[PDB]
């Protein structure tokens, strides 16, 4: 939960990412504390954005293992909602990060976007 180290991270996410424009990805500043799906602008996948329709929000202890695998989070957060039948498919562009610390720091860094 570094969010100077975070920032370096966030260099690898820049692939995708802007805090103040939609890119290949959503724009990230204000996803923290935010309702998943939601940035203005930007079309998500079903997967994405039936997540957030069924409540979730992108809290530090949710971004942290979503962005090890981001299929597998929603696919789980929805199917332990009863949801499994809306967790079919897969997101876009879909990228994974390993390193545990390196995640929990650039959420750290995300929380400092707004
Ligand atoms: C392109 C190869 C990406 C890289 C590198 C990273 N992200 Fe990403 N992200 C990408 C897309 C195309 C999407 C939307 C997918 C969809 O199916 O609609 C996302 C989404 C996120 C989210 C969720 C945002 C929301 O619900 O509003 C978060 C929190 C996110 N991405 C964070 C993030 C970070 C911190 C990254 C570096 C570790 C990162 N992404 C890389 C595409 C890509
Ligand atoms: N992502």
């Amino acid at each position: 939960q570094d969010a100077k180290a975070g920032e370096a991270v966030f260099k690898q996410c820049m692939t995708c990412h802007r805090a103040d424009k939609n890119m290949v990805g959503p724009a990230l500043a204000g996803v923290v504390g935010r309702k998943a799906g939601t940035a203005a602008g930007f079309t998500y996948s079903p997967l994405n954005h039936n997540s957030g329709e069924a409540g979730l929000v992108w809290t530090a202890d949710n971004i942290v293992p979503y962005l090890a695998d981001p299929n597998a989070f929603l696919k789980k957060f929805l199917t332990e909602k009863g949801k499994a039948d809306q967790a079919v498919g897969v997101t876009k562009m879909t990228f994974k990060l390993a390193n545990e610390q390196q995640r929990k720091d650039v959420v750290a860094y995300l929380a400092t976007l707004k």
